[PDB]
């Protein structure tokens, strides 16, 4: 096939608390497709023996006994090969419960997960041979955060796993896997390792008169011991990161500045391509943009807007959630309709805000449209029809709207930092080889900064069409596939392998 392969194929072990496919969870499948040997280790969250969801995940005949939590606990391994990925399931009674979610014994459950994941590459003879000890472990969030500690504490000091590295992937900073320090001995690690998991809360965060504020912090433990770190917080300001995860964690992260990278995602270009999109009235490409103008006209018509080519048309799309930046838009609208623009937002999931969409539309009956509900066909047409797409997300680990916008020559305006390494590089008409960038990223997340950026983009749209055309063409020519994404992670792993295991 035409499927691109990787220079250096590797053995890669994903560890995760999530259940098996997933919108942003195709990384494993993509890597596998590039010739890597790819394992994903997860809990078997079983719903009865004959649960259809695990019907094809067969028992491997392998079990281990994990010494921890005042005793010795056994897990077993189930396995399925699917999409060139080894899906390995860790089985214990405590996973059989109607996901994450919130239970007193979580710390225990995910401790099991982590010990198990360290054994799998050493004992499972998948397709006849084990994965062995030159693995890249990709551990996701706090659920898998003890893995890099185990490698460093239990294996490497004895000559095991010295040629393996680990990458911590951080989708959020809210849930750090925190429990009281009195639980440290339950983890079955040696005493000297306490410092890696040790976490003391500042005095203003104490909870009762005698609270010493002493804890263990899974995520913190990984941040301290992982080799590379891929984090949501990369494309955001100090202030935002501090608000999401606390100042303590933020300083810790920035203390490991040299090994940080942002999350990189891909999109399905069979679904998202302006040249073939079945959902669009007209098709277009980077070479011929005439079709996009027709889409806009056809979109204004569908929405009942004045059919004006010259007016800036702006889109928002997604769930009516707090995290999506909903309330910012609510506040900026009035100041925004002072200008000659049209604004359509499509989304659903909040009757009071939905109600607000309706009244707003009524107040600005020639400028604002609120499409309440969802519709993938309508979202495709909005993406194609609009000139600008607005993503005021607070802390987005899975920012796909950018990519769709860019893929479609729709210029994104998004909350965040806009450096060259960022998913949206802020527009800058100056530089060796003139104009650069793909849209506008603004920070911090404020009604003022947002409107400023909107106005900045709107001006560019009206007064410098030739510059605008460049912003679009740059977006559309970018590679937003998973191959491109996997290529990035591949680079990262190479850096990890080339360097010494961080924790010496």
């Amino acid at each position: 096939n035409d499927q691109p392969l990787a220079k250096v194929t590797r053995s890669i072990v994903f560890v995760t608390g999530e259940a098996a496919p997933d919108v942003c969870g195709s990384l494993p499948i993509a890597l596998a497709a590039r010739g890597h040997r790819v394992m994903v280790v997860m809990p078997r969250y079983l719903n009865g023996t004959s649960d259809k969801n695990y019907a094809k995940a067969l028992y491997t005949g392998k079990h281990i006994k994990i010494p921890c939590f005042g005793g010795s606990h056994e897990v077993t391994f189930f396995h399925e090969y699917r999409d060139n990925v080894d899906w390995v399931f860790v089985d214990h009674p405590s996973y059989h419960r109607p996901n994450f979610g919130a239970f007193g014994d979580n710390q225990f459950r995910y401790t099991l997960l982590c010990y198990a994941a360290c054994e799998a590459p050493l004992i499972l003879e998948l397709g006849g041979y084990i994965y062995g000890q030159s693995c890249m472990f990709v551990v996701n969030d706090w659920h898998a955060s003890l893995v890099p500690v185990l490698l460093a504490a239990k294996y490497r000091p004895y000559g095991v796993y010295r040629d393996s590295r680990s990458t911590l992937v951080i989708h959020n900073l809210a849930h750090q896997g925190v429990e009281p320090a009195s639980t440290y001995p339950d983890l079955g690690l040696p005493p000297e390792w306490y410092g890696a998991l040790e976490w003391v809360f500042p005095e203003w965060a104490r909870r009762h008169a005698l609270d010493k504020g002493e804890a263990v912090n899974f995520l913190k433990g990984a941040v301290v011991t992982a080799d590379r770190i891929v984090t949501v917080s990369q494309g955001y300001s100090w202030e935002v990161t501090t608000a999401e995860g606390g100042q303590g964690l933020n300083e810790l992260l920035s203390s490991r500045k040299s090994v940080l990278n942002g999350i990189v995602n891909g999109i399905d270009i069979n679904d998202w391509n302006p040249t073939t999109d079945k959902c669009l009235p007209h098709h277009y490409s980077v070479d011929d943009l005439s079709g996009k103008a027709k889409c806009k006209a056809e979109l204004q018509r569908e929405l009942g807007l004045p059919v004006r080519e010259d007016v800036p048309l702006i889109g928002f799309i997604g769930r009516l959630d707090y995290q999506k930046g909903i309330d910012l838009i609510k506040m900026a609208i009035p100041d925004l309709m002072r200008e000659d623009v049209q604004f359509v937002m499509l989304g659903s999931g909040d009757p009071v805000f939905e109600g607000w969409m309706r009244s707003t539309e009524s107040s600005y009956k020639d400028k604002f449209r609120g499409w309440v509900g969802f519709s993938v066909p309508v979202s495709h047409r909005i993406t194609a029809g609009c000139d600008i797409l607005l993503m005021p997300s607070r802390f987005e680990p899975c920012g796909l709207n950018q990519l769709y916008a860019m893929q479609y020559g729709t210029v994104p305006v998004v909350h965040g930092t806009g450096g060259l390494r960022d998913t949206v590089e802020t527009f800058n008409p100056f530089g060796a080889k003139g104009e650069e960038g793909t849209g506008w990223a603004f920070s911090p997340l404020t009604v003022e900064k947002m409107l400023w950026a909107l106005r900045t983009a709107i001006s560019t749209f009206r007064e410098h069409k030739p510059s605008w055309e460049g912003l679009m063409k740059r977006g559309m020519t970018k590679d937003h596939t998973w191959d491109h994404a996997a290529e990035q992670y591949e680079q990262i792993f190479e850096w990890a392998f080339v360097d010494q295991p961080y924790v010496m």
